[PDB]
């Protein structure tokens, strides 16, 4: 019933939130390892690849929900929008970015994520060219707190509402319960418009996970729990898919069981 | 002859194998379109075998890349002390080796087969046995005790043989010479400039046979080759640069025969 106080804690708890450890624990090897197929990394490159492959998923504008510091989940995307909105709750997130965004030499390198979206995409493009797009395209970098009603303020900068919605592990990481959790995709779906597309990835049957001294508490959602708040958010499931996490990846930076990937569309 | 021995690797490395030739990003340029063809003419899965020898390698490894997941026992040779080093150091990963990622990258995004870059450099390094000392003029380029194995199942020769030759005459023996290390029946690839006569390598100045796409055709068949495929890349002009005056590149595969 009252939301407030969940959302305080985790308000509370992201204020540690180190970006650099969390590119150490989710983007470095082991599962930062593109060469392994088997391995997360991959898969979700692939999901990602895949779905935009059908040519299904386009439109001008895009929003990134809680980008954190990363900008794989853009790599494959950016060839079908002109037009894509950054976004996170941390400006020390935003920053970082920014870094990537300038071309900085201390920014965290994506340069094996883009040459791995190119190899996996089979168009022969160069990374330096994907990358160059990705940066043409990144059109603004936002705040964004997926418990507000408007997500992302009033009057906001972004083109709304967007024609596609990427969302990577920040739902789940961010919501105290799944009562929060329904409630924070209620609130991105108004920003989608109706027969637009939702991407949705995240992690299932994890309760927290490490970025530095924080230890984030998640809440845990089953691949059905998640079906059914797409659902009740008035998507249409076209896919739905559940990677589960190899021991060897299971590194003891969370508990997380497995990583499920959502293809949604909005009703319109 | 005497000239290479002011050949300087690294400019050698910069005035062909960086940008603007080495900018692998345009599917247009000469860079690209040699990978193209060492990938495709792989892909047929009709030069296949044990042991393959590269001819006249200089410092540079990219054109064994498609090649190295067919052949198993891999000979690098070179004329040069200085470039079986520079070898060498790629090779061991030693410190200031040159990057070649970029061009492994490229190979395998042409060829298409999922492969990570790290993957491929690795199977290649672990299938390239030994680097050789190798004089194509010696009727036996590789010497009498050779540790590589013959004959060889295949071959790969880029920009060696023009580039070594005084004349058509010179060139032609040359390709005899390398050809009584192949196979019958066996492959060769082979790679080189088109109506190029001189190139530079910082301090050295190499002088060139200026051939045609039909004298490298005829010298194949006069070496007792069936030429499966022969294609030009005509240089464009932005890649035309100073460092020399080649107006196009061939690309050969020819059969044993
Ligand atoms: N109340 C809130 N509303 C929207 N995003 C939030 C939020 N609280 C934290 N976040 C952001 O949610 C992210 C979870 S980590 C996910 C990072 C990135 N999307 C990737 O795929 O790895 C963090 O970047 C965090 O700052
Ligand atoms: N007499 C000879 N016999 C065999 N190789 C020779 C030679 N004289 C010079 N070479 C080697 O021929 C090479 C020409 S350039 C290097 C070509 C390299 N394979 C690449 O594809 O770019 C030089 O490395 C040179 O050292
Ligand atoms: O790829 C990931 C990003 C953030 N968290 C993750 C947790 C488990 C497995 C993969 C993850
Ligand atoms: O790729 C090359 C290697 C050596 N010489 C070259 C001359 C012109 C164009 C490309 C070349």
């Amino acid at each position: 019933p009252d939301s407030a106080p969940g959302q305080a804690a985790v308000a509370s708890a992201y204020q540690r939130f180190e970006p650099r450890a969390y590119l150490r624990n989710n983007y470095a090897p082991p599962r930062g390892d593109l060469c392994n197929p088997n391995g997360v990394g991959p898969w979700k490159l692939r999901c990602l690849a895949q779905t935009f492959a059908t040519g299904e998923v386009s439109g001008r504008t895009l929003i990134d929900i809680g980008s954190g510091p990363t900008v794989y989940q853009l790599l494959s995307a950016c060839s079908h929008f002109e037009d894509i909105t950054m976004t996170d709750f941390l400006e020390v997130n935003r920053q970082e970015l920014g870094r990537w965004l300038q071309e900085e030499p201390g920014a965290f390198n994506w340069s094996m994520y883009s040459q791995h979206a190119c190899l996996i995409e089979g168009k022969g493009e160069c990374w330096q060219d994907k990358e160059r797009q990705l940066r043409a395209r990144v059109k603004r970098v936002l705040p964004i707190d997926v418990h507000q009603p408007q997500p992302l303020g009033a009057g906001s900068p972004a083109p709304l509402p967007a024609d596609a919605l990427v969302s990577a592990f920040c739902l789940e990481a961010v919501s105290p319960d799944l009562a929060s959790f329904q409630r924070a995709l209620d609130h991105i779906t108004t920003l989608l418009r109706p027969g637009g597309h939702l991407l949705l990835i995240g992690a299932l049957e994890e309760s927290w996970y490490l970025a530095g001294e924080a230890r984030l508490t998640v809440v845990p959602v089953s691949e059905e729990e998640v079906r059914e708040a797409l659902v009740r958010s008035g998507y249409k499931v076209r896919d739905l898919r559940t990677y589960i996490m190899p021991a060897h990846l299971q590194t003891g930076v969370d508990d997380v069981k497995g990583v499920f990937f959502a293809w949604a569309q909005k009703v319109g």
